[PDB]
């Protein structure tokens, strides 16, 4: 059809769970159906990411076979896509493409890893070999973030300690959400006196690895109602997807670094063409935030303050909030309740769904002691890939 | 940019080449542009798929990465996609769509592998690795095909010879091809005293290990007209591109196996109807061949002979060879005109490319000694993945 909404969400529980990516990528599928009120057989399409702990050639197909989606009833297209963090957006877009052009009418998107079970020597060797070329000390990934932290401190007059309150931030978020894995919050000492990383990244400022799996149900307006039927917030219209992209890793002179290099405000300007819709109107952001430079750089980009003011932005809510509790109230800071890569976890290409997930429950009015009051209408996910690599930006309304 | 054209073609050598698997991308993407006569800066997408020599998160990234893409001008979204062997094809519709909704102007479809420099070691174990948990003997990936071959023979009486048959074709398409690996054809009776591999698969009958790369560049036609202006055949129209999906392996029971696996047939109705056009229209196949099987399913399920009839198909092909020199004549057999990959050469998921090229070379009237007369207008091309697991299919026209 050509409206499309997000018809079921199913998923696992997110921790050290001991169980292979296939088994947790098959649970997650038989929640998401259960949750559309669907079987199996109503199911023509699936896409899926890459998983760190487990990779396999052709993921979604040996996923599809192994959860025995097959036989089908009939035509069924399978895809694995890889742009890293931006992963599980990317393939929302592809499974609003395949109902939009008809190749298919309801879609499954499915991301599964086990990077918290898979040990910290094998995950360190595996993710670090995926960044080969970047010239990049040990951790890659960290210090290829932390460079960007540094280039950003010396050209916007971010401040050291605006980075460290990242994870101040989410880990007030993340205490009020029983399954994030950070249940007690952290103090701006807590943070900075952590065991330091990479220069200006130290070990609390890292995402949290996590094992975990999401499966969603794509599907038309029109064709779910005849067979499967607020049914907005909670099955919300994904409005629009929109994509760019960046280097791999940063340039090796720590300068010649150049605010197009980052990627997020194209795909977020994007999404809002197609939605008819605009920043000041949006309520709840999901942002990735892999690291506190991530998170800082994605705020300027959806528009929520200005090119630069990143670190300030998080700083009035840090003061807002150490001036009142610290209580951080969700309706001033309506971004990341469920504690993010930070606090809530990071299962490698997964956690982008948290977003996605954390949107619908405040959409739906289901986020308990997090819920952003008044209940928001809209609500902006993204998901970033590399170090600044991939972004996709979707838009996901309760009404149209 | 309605009428959406192959804009540019660039490939490498084939063989064993000495070369980085981003060197080839690279020397492949410049060739691609060079012929377009465009430069990087035009390239406003970049898709690729993954490498099994050189196996890299984010592969489509780290290419654009190290080739140096990157910075950029305006809009540069990179996705890498795994349907397996299938992958060029699977990505040409994305390229497409991307030029549909203007999220990209021009586009980049990478290809590179290097499965003979790698070292038989390694292919053996590497590609074992991706069928496991299938329970298939080693090599894998033949004795998986083999058993949809005994099906084969077991459902439709599908003989020993007539699987044989396909190299010696194929051998003849081969040996009239500068660049193809076999240089001499075979006798069926050498193919079938090849070297035993699986029950109806011997040596002979596998895909030709080989190193190399192709790009293309995709565009609309009016914008390549537009912005940069034989211009029909040498730059076809993309007429339509379709998937369909399957298995990753099969249930291995050969009593478990239905003709409603096979997902050619489905990918084919859709690029017919989506063209309208049907075979009739068509006098060129590049036919995705890793084994016998493969090359005979596919005459079927594009219908050049009835379903199961597709070894017959190539005994009254071989036979008549034999009643003519034995001279493969094209036009009784206007199949993989260069020698497909049991005889041109098998990089990994880069030869559906060649089943393109040499699908433009034919539309071009430079085919050479292998030239089809009359001049080909349209095109089929196929490519598969995994085990009969991922279908796609292309139909290239010259002029509308």
């Amino acid at each position: 059809s050509q409206v499309v909404r997000i018809v079921g969400v199913g998923r696992t529980g997110i921790g050290k769970l001991h169980k292979s990516v296939d088994e947790l990528a098959a649970s997650a599928l038989k929640c998401a159906l259960v949750d559309a009120n669907m079987k199996q057989c109503d199911l023509q399409a699936l896409i899926a990411v890459p998983s760190l702990a487990s990779p396999q050639f052709m993921q979604a197909h040996h996923i599809a076979t192994v959860a025995g989606l097959f036989p089908t009833k009939g035509k069924f297209i399978v895809r694995t896509v890889d742009t890293g963090g931006a992963g599980p957006i990317t393939a929302l877009g592809m499974a609003v493409d395949l109902v939009r052009t008809r190749c298919a009418e309801t879609v499954a998107v499915i991301a599964a890893d086990a990077v918290l079970s898979m040990g910290s020597g094998a995950f360190a060797e595996r993710s670090n070999a995926s960044l080969r070329r970047s010239g990049l000390p040990e951790p890659c990934i960290p210090h290829g973030y932390d460079r960007y932290a540094q280039w950003y401190m010396s050209r916007y007059g971010l401040k050291r300690e605006q980075l460290a309150m990242v994870p101040v931030l989410m880990s007030k978020m993340a205490e009020r959400h029983p399954e994030a894995m950070c249940q007690k919050a952290y103090t701006l000492d807590e943070v900075l006196h952590s065991r330091c990383v990479a220069p200006v990244t130290n070990l609390l400022e890292c995402a949290r690895r996590a094992d975990g799996a999401v499966a969603l149900i794509v599907s038309g307006e029109a064709h779910y109602a005849e067979h499967f039927a607020h049914l907005g917030g909670s099955k919300p219209i994904i409005a629009s997807v929109a994509e760019a992209s960046g280097p791999l890793f940063p340039p090796g002179s720590s300068d010649d670094i150049v605010p197009d290099i980052f990627s997020c405000r194209h795909a977020a300007r994007d999404a809002f063409l197609s939605a008819n819709l605009n920043v000041g109107d949006i309520h709840f952001f999901g942002l990735y935030d892999c690291f506190p430079i991530c998170l800082i750089q994605a705020v300027e980009a959806v528009g929520l303050c200005p090119e630069g003011k990143g670190g300030e932005f998080m700083e009035t809510a840090y003061n807002e909030m150490l001036n009142n509790g610290g209580v951080l109230d969700p309706s001033k800071f309506p971004i990341n309740t469920h504690g993010g890569l930070q606090c809530f976890g990071a299962p490698w290409e997964v956690p982008a769904m948290y977003n996605i997930t954390e949107a619908i429950a405040q959409l739906s009015e289901e986020a308990g002691d997090r819920q952003l009051t008044p209940v928001p209408k809209r609500a902006l996910v993204y998901g970033n890939g590399g170090i600044f690599s991939a972004s996709s930006v979707a838009i996901l309304i309760s009404d149209l």
